[PDB]
DNA sequence: TTGACTCTCTTAAGAGAGTCA
DNA sequence: TTGACTCTCTTAAGAGAGTCA
C-alpha cells in the first residue's frame, strides 16, 4: 500500500497540474442580494486535460499515477482528501463543489462530505443569506429560490385534513 | 382515461380509498424552534393496500383502474395531478411529499413540481424558519442542518486562491 | 508509465411496464 | 376485473474499473 509520504506526493503533483488549468473568474450570488467572485481552475473540455488526467464520463474524470510499477487511480476531485477518513456516520464521503462548477478542480472550492450534504448545498441560501453549514458555503446554491411548482396541495372532496 | 369526466372519476375514487387509509398524527419541526402536527393518510405496509392499489417497489405503489375495458395505471401519488401539465420548463413533473412521508397519500401533503424542486425540500428550513418556496413547505426538511463535513477546502502549496 | 478512450455502478428523491391467479 | 407480485428506468449530485498501444 502507499505510505502517507507517497500520498502527499500524489497530492502535490495533482496540485501542481491543476494549478496550470485555466483560471476563470466567475461572479456569483452570495445570498442577501450580494455578489461575490470565485476563481475556478477548470479542466479542459477535451483531451489533453493535463498530466495524469483522463475523462471517464461526460463530466467525470480520473487521476492516475503509477508508483513502483502499480497503477493507482482516483476520482479526479477526490485527491485533496486522500489523507482523510473516507466515510462518516456510515455514509461514503464525496467531493462536494462549493462553487457548483463540475469542471473546477480548485481544492479551495471542494469539501469532503456525505452525498446528502453535498446535494443539499444546491439549495442553500448562501454565506450572506443564512447558510448554516458548519463548513460554510462559498455561494448561494444554484437551485435556491421559490421554485416553479405547477400544482399545490388540493382535494376535490372533503375526505382529508392537513 | 381519455375524457375529463373519466379523469375526475379516477381522482374521486382514488380520494375515497386513500381517505380510508389509517390517519397517523406526526409532530414535525417547523423551523424557528416551533413544532406542528400533520395528519398523514398512510398506505398499509403489506397487502391488501386498498381497492386499486398495488406495490411495485419497497416504497413505490401504483393505482390501477379498468376504463373502456382497458387497464390504466399511474404512480400512486400522481393521481391528484392527472389534469395538470406533466412538465414544466421541459422538466418532468413529479409528486412531491411536503410531509416527507413516502407512505402518506394525503393530497393535502402533495404538490406537483420538478424533481429538483422536490428534492430541494429535504433541506428547507421550514415554514417558520425561512422557507421561500412559493408553494410553502409544511415542515422543516429532514436533512436541514449544519451537515457532517469531514474535511473542508484546503491546499498544501500556494497554487490556488478562492 | 502514460493518454485517451471504453464500460458499468451509487444514492435517494422519483417513474413505467409485465406475469400470473 | 381485481389483486399481488415481478422487473427495469430517470435524474443529478457523485463513483469504480478495463483495453490498447
Ligand atoms: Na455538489
Ligand atoms: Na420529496
Ligand atoms: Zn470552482
Ligand atoms: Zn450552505
Ligand atoms: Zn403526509
Ligand atoms: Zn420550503
Amino acid at each position: 500500500a502507499l505510505t502517507n509520504a507517497q500520498i502527499l506526493a500524489v497530492i502535490d503533483s495533482w496540485e501542481e497540474t491543476v494549478g496550470q488549468f485555466p483560471v476563470i473568474t466567475h461572479h456569483v450570488p452570495l445570498g442577501g442580494g450580494l455578489q461575490g467572485t470565485l476563481h475556478c481552475y477548470e479542466i479542459p473540455l477535451a483531451a489533453p486535460y493535463g498530466v495524469g488526467f483522463a475523462k471517464n464520463g461526460p463530466t467525470r474524470w480520473q487521476y492516475k499515477r503509477t508508483i513502483n510499477q502499480v497503477v493507482h487511480r482516483w476520482g479526479s476531485h477526490t485527491v485533496p482528501f486522500l489523507l482523510e477518513p473516507d466515510n462518516i456516520n456510515g455514509k461514503t464521503c464525496t467531493a462536494s463543489h462549493l462553487c457548483h462548477n463540475t469542471r473546477c478542480h480548485n481544492p479551495l472550492h471542494l469539501c469532503w462530505e456525505s452525498l446528502d450534504d453535498n446535494k443539499g448545498r444546491n439549495w442553500c441560501p448562501g454565506p450572506n443569506g443564512g447558510c448554516v453549514h458548519a463548513v460554510v458555503c462559498l455561494r448561494q446554491g444554484p437551485l435556491y429560490g421559490p421554485g416553479a411548482t405547477v400544482a399545490g396541495p388540493q382535494q376535490r372532496g372533503s375526505h382529508f385534513v392537513v
